[PDB]
DNA sequence: TTTTTTTTTTTTTTTTTTTTTTTT
DNA sequence: AAAAAAAAAAAAAAAAAAAAAAAA
């Protein structure tokens, strides 16, 4: 008949959902609806496709035009349905054959001289194009931020009638830039930067390779961010899918990294109190927050304690599963949130002992598995200077690749995600192991995860060793990093 | 098919982005309709061009109009589209050729005269034509305002048959007026009326010749204020470029500065009653707050303990980055938020004093980098008057101008800007200086930030004696200064 | 539907939630011209795809003393006080509780499919007919163990609709919360209000809670925190 | 709208020390002149000083430098004439509880009286 | 409305002995009738009255001569009749503390006993 | 060895800007 | 073809419940 089809996408969350563009003439007197949740930066934009189509020297049919905006239930809130719309209409009057529209999405602005005009947060869109398995068209002003995926079957266009060529006389147009370049670390920091801590050095090292959640304890004033800040160069360069999704996560946003910082895990370290809304998600329309930023990176925390209750109750779920669920009343949106987490925490400033250690959650003060004391460092360190033994980052990055290919061989998942079943049969213990474990257990009374922490901190131990299976001075070092001291 | 494009200025924030004003003259019924997010004030431009068409002898289409406003997520607040909306619909109507409108931006409210009237805030938008290298014309009674730039490449205009004229004929319109006739410096503030505080005034001397800040304390009614006041003074006269920003903001808030003190670095102390969106950000349409309003100037907090902790948990980001972001819920928006900090606090207001003190944020004193007190003046020095007409200001002035280069030569930051690592390798160090450095550590209790505290204002004094390095005699002088006691 | 015994047609996007509930009566389709074909003339829609361990007491020594008394709680549906000394944390007695109670009926089964399916992502792998265990943190929040607040979301003890409940160390938790389970264990259903209007979480279940009652002189003070009403209907 | 019985006699202003900071100095909606304001060119009496809040209280000291109160509505902000003349009356308390006492005045403009 | 119950007959109301203040009178939200504007023209059962909050004991002092016991949320004032008849009942219990035991009694509300 | 006040958070209210539905 | 009665949110202001902070 009259109607036809054509498949866009908008940044609801961080995912792009597929949005079905349905449009439909009818023999009535002429008008124009727009059917779905469509705020007025979309309802407007029937003059701008009008004139956008009639300047390209088509012809705008004079009938009711209804377009439907698939799924209904989703509020629409990106300016680029201009396009899939303009395609749409001239598809329903039969000005472009139809079945050609079946393997692309299109997404962008129109001015009223027909001209493409870009939109912002573009880049998840691309990523959900191509795992789909879908062909994007893109106003050229976007092709500079979409050409940082490098990816195949995106192309650009200018003007409308070159869309329009493209569809109908396959005179293919523009693709995406070639890739920016593959530099290097320029990473400064470095983990040599640090005077001699030793004891926190090696233990950070040991919760790397394993993934574990640290607590930073020990008094203010002696180093706690600053080593923190330095945790991050350990960490192995992301995946190439890992790095897309967290310029993906930093896009919505809108800072656009600096095309070096790619590969490189983020930090964004969150403020002392700040607003529960802005570290997790938000409202309006919904935004990631600091939770949902640093994606697969690392979340520090310091004065843990300081927190509001009801964001560490909401911090609950991120480390059991990975993904925030904040509901839009409507609605839930997800949010990718499988982060390492780092924590700073100041053992008072002693009647007001019980109440500031019970202010802690426990929620949050259960699955931080290794905690150490920063001791602040004597002034004869202090003062003397750095023989700076050159840069030391590389030597412990591979051996944090090493280990984690280690983890990735004898099962899917790291020693931080190990479940309590899965423990026992994936571990190797010895029968004197077991004894020292049981007589262990005769000194503290460590309750049931204490187990399953204390072997999964040993294994990552074992393998550092050398290689093989647990063995007494694993679980001795193991030891030290008990859950508290008081 | 005739339709024209016409470029503008839109103001958000402090930058005014462009906007591209797109005219279509369709043959349907007469109807007038803008599109692209119009507020309220703007969205009424439609009668008021009407009529200012109408009154200028020339000839209203009879057909029905589509106006575009630049992007369509952009919010567009000013009151000044009436310009290149008339120019747009004249150009489409071929009254007007085409040709001229090529690189030219038009900003002013239309009266129903035609007489163009002047829309506030206009400096960004001349500072944004400049650096785009564009012909800017305005109603003339934006010259006044204009004129501090003294760009040569803005007109005005009387009203719009002039500028009908000037794109037709090139009757040349008016120029823009000369730079107002003074120079004298004057500032009728300096150095001098602080009399008998020669060790205070010798220590802010260094505050201002390594951009350290600086605390103040000592017994109220002597010239914690007044020295602050005075402290702009010593800072250098600021470039052009700098000049041109501050402008901007200071024109932004709407209260247009005098055209004598454009030069002098800002001085801005903000109110104990003031909400937290008043400091920083604003609410409706962005806008600038106190602690931008000190962009490359100086921030003096008077009365530290008070400033509700609420107020001064936001101060901390802009310390560490020179910018505040505030979010629109749609845009990110940045304010420039690079200054100097000085505060000021009562010592004494028993174990009560260290309540007094816990109201301080510890953070906060971590920047500041100096303390001094404020020793009651003597008898006979304030008894004696002040026949003394020996004047410092340009003196102070002179030295710390070329003490900025000798810091900028090494690095790129002044010294209180010195990465902890770049403590290092620009001060060397001897070998009694470390001895020294042992004996005041452990007789003190510092910390190790309070050793990078020291390390920097002591290279700032020991550049003041013209040495490479320390010379054991800068950091006797410099533990004075440093000492955060409280 | 089922509680109606109504007929559902249903868009065919959605057979991958309502197939979940293994239930027959519900169809699906995918044009309006496949409904009207079926109210004109019935052309049998498609009908869902339908859908076909843990512990026991056996891991447990021969504690004959406790075992027969949890069996005896878990035939006439009372609570129970298992308690003591902090022994290991002994929570691997409750957690033997939940494979004790008799498999739940259809209905039963699916209202806690619902409930669960309100906090979206629905539970990931199998076992909706198993009821719940789902136990608090000693510490919980008011806000959600009980109730909750935003847009509403079941709580903690709606979510153990049909299960059991295990309160570790009583004593210590919060007087104002405890008072809070009140109509639960009375009707069977919470009945919190805030702003606009209400809703109704049902929240039948069983409880299981434990205490220490220390070592001297302490036992009185330790069982003082006890909120009455709570500890008279155990 | 007082007419031809006080437009010459200064005006004296006494606000009760609760009131609210909304009325004493500025307020909002399309503003009103406070209570300070009123007092323009007049007496301005402030009994029980210390009962003041010191957020109030610390408004005081710049009208009565520089002459007018600058209201501060986040977008908009105007100038109100606060050329007042300051009485005040304060009572000298009713061990720490002297300090707890005078702690509750403004040092900076107790001391510029 | 639960049951048939009975209607006709006087009704009976037990308060939950810690009971809480907004559940005897009044309530947020919407007005919702309390415990006490319950057992209208019933029998209201006070045990253990030391138990009770010493402010509602005294807030008790309207509904037993006047009968209504008016709610205000600044906006609206809901009459909520509650004329009832008390019973209450005390425990002697276990000597100078039983002066410390006898002053959580509300003592105003002892009077109309 | 025994009891209270205050500040913060949350909740509500109010105003205004936004929205959403008249009435030509 | 321009408006005005109604549903939602952002910010300022005031009151109730909690925390703790400090006082006997
Ligand atoms: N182990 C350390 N090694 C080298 N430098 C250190 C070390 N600890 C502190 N510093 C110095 O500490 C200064 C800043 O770091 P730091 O004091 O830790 O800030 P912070 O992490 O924000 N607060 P805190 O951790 O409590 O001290 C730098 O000059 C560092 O050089
Ligand atoms: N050498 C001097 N030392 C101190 N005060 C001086 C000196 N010379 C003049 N004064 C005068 O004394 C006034 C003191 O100002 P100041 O004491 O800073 O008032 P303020 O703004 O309330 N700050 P504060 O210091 O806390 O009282 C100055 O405004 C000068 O008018």
């Amino acid at each position: 008949m009259s109607l036809a089809f054509t498949k866009t996408r908008s940044t609801i969350g961080i995912v792009a959902q597929p949005v079905s563009v349905e449009v439909h003439l009818s023999n009535g007197l002429p008008s124009f609806t727009m059917v779905g949740l469509a705020e007025t930066a979309v309802k407007e934009s029937k003059d701008r496709v009008r004139s956008a189509i009639i300047n390209s020297q088509f012809e705008f049919p004079c009938r009711k035009i209804t377009v439907n905006l698939g799924p209904a239930n989703l509020p629409k809130t990106g300016s680029g349905f201009d396009l899939p719309i303009a395609l749409g209409i001239l598809a329903a009057s039969e000005q472009i054959p139809l079945t050609n529209l079946a393997n692309h999405e299109f997404i962008g602005e129109l001015a009223l001289s027909g001209e493409l005009r870009g939109v912002s947060a573009i880049i998840p869109a691309v990523l959900a194009a191509h795992k789909d398995n879908q062909h994007l068209i893109i106003a050229n002003a976007n092709a500079a931020e979409a050409s940082l995926t490098g990816h195949q079957k995106v192309f650009t266009a200018n003007n409308l009638r070159e869309v329009c060529d493209y569809l109908c006389q396959g005179t293919s147009l523009q693709s995406l830039p070639p890739k920016p370049d593959l530099l290097l670390n320029n990473y400064e920091l470095d983990w040599s930067d640090i005077k001699g801590q030793q004891h926190a050095k090696n233990a950070m090292v040991i919760a790397a390779c394993g993934g574990h959640s640290i607590l930073l304890s020990g008094a203010p004033g002696s180093g706690k961010t600053m080593m923190a800040k330095r945790f991050s160069t350990l960490l192995p360069e992301l995946s190439e899918t890992q790095a897309l999704e967290c310029a993906a996560i930093n896009s919505i946003r809108g800072k656009l990294p600096d095309f070096r910082e790619w590969r490189l895990p983020p930090f964004r370290a969150p403020h002392h109190t700040a607003s529960p809304v802005a570290l997790v998600g938000g409202g309006n329309p919904p935004k990631p927050g600091e939770i949902s930023l640093a994606h697969h990176g690392v979340l520090f925390l310091d004065e843990l304690p300081e927190f509001n209750r009801q964001v560490l109750e909401t911090l609950r779920e991120p480390l059991e599963s990975g993904h925030i669920c904040i509901s839009r009343a409507a609605a839930q949106i997800e949010f990718p949130a499988k982060f390492q987490l780092i924590a700073a925490m100041n053992p008072c400033p002693p009647d007001r002992i019980s109440r500031y250690l019970a202010k802690l959650s426990a929620p949050l003060l259960d699955r931080i598995d290794m905690q150490v004391t920063i001791h602040a460092l004597s002034q004869e360190e202090l003062i003397k200077p750095n023989t700076h033994l050159e840069k030391q980052s590389l030597a412990i990055r591979e051996k944090v690749t090493k280990m984690h290919e280690i983890q990735m061989a004898r099962q899917d998942s790291l020693n931080a995600n190990l479940n309590s079943k899965t423990c026992e049969m994936v571990c190797e213990l010895g029968s004197e192991e077991q004894l020292f474990l049981r007589e262990v257990m005769s000194k503290l009374k460590l309750s049931a995860r204490g187990y399953h922490r204390l072997l999964k901190v040993s294994r990552t131990i074992a393998d550092m060793n050398s290689s093989k299976k647990v063995l007494l001075n694993h679980l001795q070092q193991a030891l030290s990093y008990k859950q508290n001291l008081h």
